[PDB]
């Protein structure tokens, strides 16, 4: 049918000239700064020598230099011939044709690429390009010229692909393949004549339901990778390069930046002569910060004042000279979302959000891509949901027609959503030839509106103007509550603790200084008192590493110790030092001061005798067998049981192998009790295993009302050893049957059931939680408190925490060495029902105690006429230029009780204020809606 | 390809002898028994007239009696011949060939159909025959013949259909193509010995991974249809004589039967000569009693003692010579499935269940077809579920491989499921080519065990042998809990709220005597005291308009006025008799008796003034704005607001138009009030709409502690005029946020989502209900009590009930005419969350009072130490020989607490005794688990 015969001939087979200058080349490396290496060239005979040939290499972290000094060949012919030249595109690096250095040029993008010679002034200028190992030898040849005959060719490579896109059954296919035969005609014999004159004849056979096709070049980049973040810091600095040359060459394209804190990298790295880039490029047309965010991260993990942080710190910029924005939402690489979102957009000033993933094309009472999303707190978000091809659908395209048609089915709309651009890699490329792209597709399709018009150059905020229109303001619409499930690639999530214990503590210990540094205003005026320009450092260097890819601890190896190093600990170091500096000169009215934030036994027998709860390991076996109430009356029979089971698959998802039975830890245990005392009671038991390793767990508790508590803490000390890719988990099966399950989620508590969705794939399903996790018929219940571990699952009602996990992924530091856990088991009643909430989330608090001499009277509450316990305040903090401070609160139990708050202050004034610290017109609520953050000002 | 050449020439176009006699032939018609009519035969000269030509007839009630008296033509010659007589299928009849009367045949069967003459007894015999009208008239031949030729005449039919089912690219479909040639060669033209022989040769042709197909022939029969009792009566006596006759003919034949109440219908009319025909039928082999189950009813709208009953009731034909049973449950047409069935499963004896509908192939966290049930009780439930082709794969299957590929997929197993005969109708026929039917599709494939066996004789006993053998005992299994949800068709559930009225309130009546009548037993002695033989009459009558189809009104005009009927009604008025006759003897003891069993303002201002809440509608407006509590703070904004849909389906489903507005009921209303008092509050507002209807509510409840209760009553009067086909509503919006909608089932509390499931199809989503829902966080909420409404629904949290429905259906009664309805609206709290569930079920009781004479004391509670909150007492009654009576305890509240079960008596001893009342062994539990069902029995 002639199929592989118009297809596969052509496309393989002045006009385009090779010139090699092998002179005046040199080369340069470093096995030990662009402002630093100019002053190192003309000075004497350095490193830099004379190259002319293909340069070998091997592995290191070393960067190359390069240095071409090219002279212009004659004068007029070669001239008008398009100047290039080809590099082999590295790891990394920069490129420079710098006097004395004005330029800074992109490089990051793919191993083909071109580099435009000026033709505007004539005469020689000098090449700087640094190759970053990690070996990659350049391939670098000058390379002439023409303009219109490769025009030709690669407007026929673009049509014959999209003949094989468009269905056979049409007549387009068939003309595009009489198109791309009376082409082959005259390109084939070797005649420049016939080629430019044919490419005329092209043109003429190209021309001769409103719906609209549209995308947005967009470059996603991850801060910290298996590539690190000072080596990136030069990688971002190639994506702003690429837009500017293309800024000239051609005009309406559109770049959007996920990263607030990226305009600061360029700032810091180019404040001379880029900050006056900027401002022609973002505030005319033709760039747009999406979120205005300082950080791109998973929102599970962190509490809120990461979210509240990020959107204040990088509304900062916008104080600058800045602030032409968008009112999207883009977490494309972030793995799930938080159900308070639907809240903290509509505050934040920004209306609409984007998802990857997480989603179905099905009626799964659910229409399609485009989604109205209404959180549990009833509040409605507006969100743009790119279709099942993701961000890698318009990544690298060439292709055309190809997913055109894949992007309309899950879209309905009146037109769909196209993403340009790579989000996996040290950062995406936007290629030059977009121009040829958008005009070869207005060469298919005619012009004026009836078919789809294509137009690349659209701004969303205009396209969120379309949508105001066409569809209905609406009442009933696509409906989902809570978060998305699809496959997660939880990972590393349970994987790698030990980065999570120094973050998780680093977490509440960064959280733990803010609100009470303002407490002491009043003691010793200058600014009256509070580390603004303190504190605020501390969260530049925190949110570092709290973005998506690097917090879960999937990385390299390189950057993993990075993650260890003080970046993490010195921020706990740094903290430990101020909570013992401003305790100085303030506690100092503290004789002896308790420091705490808040407002208002046998073997043989086996027992621990104690009135409140009986918890009994039988001899021998190793397993809990009765927790019992005997005022409520609940026995259970199946508890603690710990659990290992291998895993064959990679860092960023889990598979386990086809009904591979899980190894008990059970063993000929031996029994022992730690101490001897009514305060402390801790009773021994061994676990053992094939490959011998010592897995430990330790009980601790108070009894009732000598000691008092109304929990248990369990805290597990294992260090690894030999066999890897394992999985371990610790089983609590309550024996009881409900389809709910309580969960506590970021700022509130969420619903969900015992059963995954109907339309779930994956086999394995676990559960990524804050702290606790409850099953409760109201009447009665059990709760489970843990630490460090933020995975669970639901195993038809038996409770199983993740404490460890060991992927098969290039990171040798996932497998061995000890681990220190904490969890919990916690019996649960209707009238405690309120309390267990109130017991588990910041039981992470750490007991501390120190005195300065006497003078005073430390005995002060100072909080102001509150008092619901089903409300928790988890953020108070003041703002960045008056030191005015902020009050955020969120309704613990919401739902079903509606809460009345009273809460308000002396001495002072109060207002509502969102969470971008903007000043807000309601007053304070006298009633708190369930499940709402309340967030309010306080000024002097 | 010649693929109508074979298909379609063949299959249209001693031997078939067609003889008529029109002499000897008789008609009769009843415009006005089979033992009445034989009297009147032969005396006189009587309505019975000869015919000898075809009868036209009109619509009438009438059932039209024939007789054809036969004489065998000549001697030998026809004798050798097949003697056959058709006849046109009507309505309904019966067929005789008595003498005096033995026999009784098989009529109900499809239009074609075959008599076959017995060639044993050579002489004169006669034959009776009845038609019933609704007209149809009947097309009556002689019919001789032979065998062998239409042997291969029908193997030919089902050889050249097997070759279009079989896949064109297998050889298979080429061979039974050139199987279809050389067979048209010799039959073509016209030659008896040709035929003969190509038969033998088409054998020839013929004969030349383990897996199992089967099926066994059943009836659905639905006591009450479009087609009455009475006149069905007569058509469950056809489906056993068809079978009788097929015994002789083909042995290894399997029939089940979903009614134990059948038996007793064929031991009524025909108590004689079939009491015989059973016991040698039954005991042997080919018949199964699937259940052994007294009605075939939907689970969800009555109460636990009508699935008692059945059970046991059903169960005493066991008692009398019977009881070949098996162990599976049959509910093909039941609409919905009850949680706790797999707890009454177990208990009764019978281990197997089988869902027609109700499911979905894909994965939904859910494998395939065959299921094991684990139900919210934590029992588990083995069940055998069909395919998506239901029960009309197998109905009327002449198609052979057409139906076997379909029922392979959803199914893995190691064998598939077929049900042959039709649920639709009358009753279902059984054909008797069934023998040729395993025969011929023994001759396609060949026998010894390599490829799948076909047997149809092989039982589901032997079939659950099978599955205890090759797959596993099994933990992680196919697991769903609760019930199942695919499309309802809900229809007349909702609709015809006037037989629910009338059944609802004597299912409470007749649920009333019950127990308390066995209190009495001490007092006048003579069996001492209980209507063990008078109230075992009153379930024959209640259970038999208790059916699955007849139940929710779903019928013809017919039978629904014998809805309304005494059978509903004499009910009611029978117990009201005895209620009133019991007394009589009995509260003699009683001077002024309170009979009750348990064991222990404004209008301008718009106002109801009282402590406990507040409930208030706007001015002119007409819908309630706030209600709202003062100690919980909870505040409602959109109550109470009637809404009015209309309705384009049939009533078996229903379905909304697309898009269509409700229209509102609100209007330029008038404020009224009923009655001024303390005690008596009732504020009138009334509502209008186009068309000008009445609709009234009423407002009713009792204060707080003049006046008592916690809850308010809302009662319903509507009298409908004009419009049909429509569906009204009344809406509860909450405004709150919950992913969890409590509602209480069968015996029990369900949990159930505020969403239903993603697998979804049909837009209205409406659940059906017995009592109350509720909406809980278990801080707050609201609930919902309701009468003679079982539907209401999830709309996103606002509560909707569904007041009354009027299909297109051809039911004219289902338009007009007045209802009386009622529901009520209840403040919800955390200590009142365990008390909503206990104010809301039993309030349907009806107060009422008595006095006699005075001598005695009045005063005695009776019930022995058990005082447990968390669970309810539904049912206690005697047994059926002694007269031991049994009691029925289960757990209101369940998934949380374990209750502690102290219950127990005095005087005699008590033992654990299942639903069945069967005596078992564990013995009276001291603790109750979650949602269990405490049953047992009491002895002198």
């Amino acid at each position: 049918x002639x199929x592989x015969x118009x297809x596969x001939x052509x496309x393989x087979x002045k006009r385009i000239s090779l010139d090699h200058d092998h002179v005046k080349v040199w080369w340069y490396q470093v096995s030990f700064s662009w402002k630093s290496i100019i002053e190192r060239d003309k000075k004497g005979e350095l490193e830099f020598r004379e190259a002319n040939i293909n340069q070998p290499f091997g592995p290191s972290w070393s960067t190359t230099w390069f240095k071409v000094k090219i002279s212009l060949p004659e004068d007029w012919v070669k001239s008008n011939e398009q100047l290039l030249f080809q590099w082999d595109c590295s790891n990394e690096g920069i490129v420079i044709d710098p006097k004395t250095l004005i330029p800074v040029t992109a490089f990051s993008g793919g191993e083909r690429t071109e580099y435009v010679l000026p033709k505007t002034s004539d005469g020689k200028h000098f090449f700087y390009i640094e190759a970053g190992n990690n070996d990659d030898n350049r391939f670098f040849h000058l390379r002439k010229a023409d303009l219109d005959a490769r025009a030709l060719y690669i407007d026929f490579w673009m049509l014959g692909d999209a003949a094989r896109e468009l269905p056979g059954d049409s007549w387009q296919k068939h003309q595009a393949r009489q198109l791309g035969n009376a082409v082959m005609n005259l390109f084939d014999p070797n005649d420049r004549s016939s080629v430019r004159k044919c490419r005329e004849l092209l043109q003429r056979e190209y021309f001769d339901v409103l719906t609209n096709v549209y995308g947005i070049g967009n470059c996603h980049i991850d801060t910290a990778w298996l590539w690190p973040f000072a080596e990136t810091r030069r990688k971002i600095v190639r994506s702003w390069s690429s837009q500017c040359t293309l800024m000239d060459r051609f005009p309406e394209y559109k770049f959007v930046a996920s990263q607030a804190q990226q305009f600061k990298w360029l700032l810091e790295d180019h404040p001379e002569f880029f900050n006056k880039v900027l401002i022609p490029k973002i505030q005319q047309s033709q760039f747009f910060a999406v979120g205005g965010t300082w950080v791109e991260n998973d929102t599970n993990i962190p509490s809120g004042e990461s979210l509240a942080r990020q959107f204040f710190f990088g509304q900062r910029f916008f104080l600058k000279h800045f602030g032409l924005k968008s009112k999207i939402f883009w977490l494309p690489d972030t793995f799930g979302y938080s159900s308070q979102m639907p809240q903290l957009c509509r505050l934040s000033g920004i209306d609409k959000f984007l998802t990857q993933k997480l989603s179905w094309n099905n009626i799964n009472s659910f229409p399609h891509s485009t989604f109205n999303w209404a959180g549990i707190d009833g509040s409605q978000l507006l969100t743009h949901m790119p279709p099942g091809n993701t961000y890698t659908a318009d990544s690298h395209f060439g292709d055309v027609l190809r997913t055109a048609k894949q992007n309309k089915t899950p879209e309905y709309y009146g037109s769909g959503l196209m993403l340009y651009g790579k989000g996996d890699g040290g950062g995406g490329p936007t290629e030059e030839m977009l121009q040829k792209m958008r005009r070869i597709r207005s060469m298919n399709n005619r012009n004026g509106n009836v078919i789809p018009k294509l137009q690349v150059g659209i701004t969303v905020d205009e396209f969120y103007d379309d949508i105001l229109k066409r569809t209905n303001q609406g009442h009933d619409l696509p409906t989902w509550s809570g978060e998305l499930y699809f496959e997660f690639h939880r990972g590393t999530y349970t994987s790698q603790a030990q980065t999570k214990k120094l973050m998780r503590l680093s977490e509440i210990k960064l959280h733990d200084l803010e609100w009470i540094a303002a407490k002491t205003s009043v003691l010793y005026p200058d600014s009256y008192k509070y580390p603004s320009k303190q504190i605020n450092e501390l969260w530049e260097n925190v949110l570092l590493c709290q973005f998506h890819d690097v917090l879960p601890g999937s990385c390299i190896e390189m950057v993993y110790k990075y993650e260890a190093v003080p970046m993490l600990h010195n921020v706990v170091k740094e903290c430990t030092s101020l909570i013992d500096k401003t305790v100085q000169f303030l506690q100092s009215q503290s004789k002896a001061d308790l420091v705490e934030m808040r407002t208002l036994g046998y073997d043989d027998y086996i027992v621990l005798a104690n009135g409140k709860l009986k918890v009994i390991i039988c001899k021998k076996t190793g397993v809990i067998t009765s927790i019992t109430d005997e005022t409520l009356g609940v026995e259970y029979l199946d508890f603690v049981i710990y659990d290992d089971k291998p895993l064959g698959w990679q860092a960023w998802d889990t598979e386990l192998y086809s009904v591979n039975q899980y190894k008990y830890v059970t063993k000929p245990k031996k029994v022992q009790v730690s101490c001897n005392t009514k305060e402390k009671c801790a009773v021994e038991v061994i676990f053992q295993i094939s490959e011998k390793c010592k897995i430990k767990s330790v009980i601790s508790l108070n009894a009732t009302a000598d000691a008092k508590l109304s929990k248990v803490d369990i805290s597990t000390t294992v260090e690894n050893w030999d066999a890897r890719n394992k999985f371990l988990k610790v089983e609590f099966p309550v024996n009881i049957r409900n389809d709910f399950a309580s969960y506590e989620t970021q700022f509130g508590i969420t619903k969900r059931p015992t059963h995954y969705n109907t339309s779930w794939d994956v086999a394995k399903f676990e559960v990524c939680h804050h702290k606790f996790a409850d099953y409760s018929e109201y009447s009665k219940g059990v709760s489970i408190l843990n630490d460090c571990k933020y995975g669970f699952s639901t195993h038809g009602n038996l409770m199983r925490l993740s404490l460890l996990r060991s992927p098969k992924a290039p990171d040798a530091h996932a497998d061995m060495g000890t681990h220190e856990i904490k969890y919990a088991i916690y019996p649960h009643r209707g009238a405690l029902s309120s309390d267990t909430v109130k017991l588990a989330h910041e039981f992470n608090y750490c007991f501390k105690y120190k005195l300065p001499k006497d003078i005073g009277m430390n005995f002060d509450d100072i909080i102001s006429i509150s008092g619901d316990e089903n409300v928790i305040l988890s953020n108070i903090k003041r703002g960045e230029d008056e030191q005015s401070i902020v009050v955020r609160v969120y309704e613990s139990l919401g739902g079903e009780s509606f809460a009345s708050l009273n809460t308000t202050l002396n001495l002072k004034r109060i207002e509502k204020v969102d969470n971008l610290e903007m000043k807000v017109y309601n007053r304070i609520p006298i009633k708190l809606r369930p499940f709402e953050i309340a967030s309010f000002r306080l000024y002097f």
